[PDB]
């Protein structure tokens, strides 16, 4: 399989990801 969540974050809200992980 594939990491469901992750790309449900990916898809909805990679805006949230934008925010914390700014160095990577």
């Amino acid at each position: 399989f594939l990491p469901i969540l992750a790309s449900l974050a990916a898809k909805f809200g990679p805006k949230l990801f934008s925010l914390v992980t700014k160095k990577s």
